[PDB]
């Protein structure tokens, strides 16, 4: 049991490094598709 | 040995369900920016 609790030991670290790896990937999308579509509107809103 | 264990794939049940919440983001992405959203763009674009 000790060598499925060891697995079930490095996994918790493999699995924390997804959560610190797809936060700071979201964070840098929803700034960019933010600053994406605004500059996309403005160049619509600036040729019309 | 067992019942610690116990807790800590009570753990493992909480993040992997953490990473999907996480993961559902990034199709959120496309069309996040919904107060600028994707449609207002498409109605402008009938215009010009």
């Amino acid at each position: 049991e000790q060598d499925h609790a060891q697995t079930q030991e490095k996994l918790r670290k493999a699995l924390e490094t997804q959560i610190k790896e797809l936060q700071i990937r979201l964070d840098e999308a929803e700034t960019n598709a933010l600053k994406g579509g605004k500059k996309a509107i403005a160049k619509l809103e600036q040729r019309v």
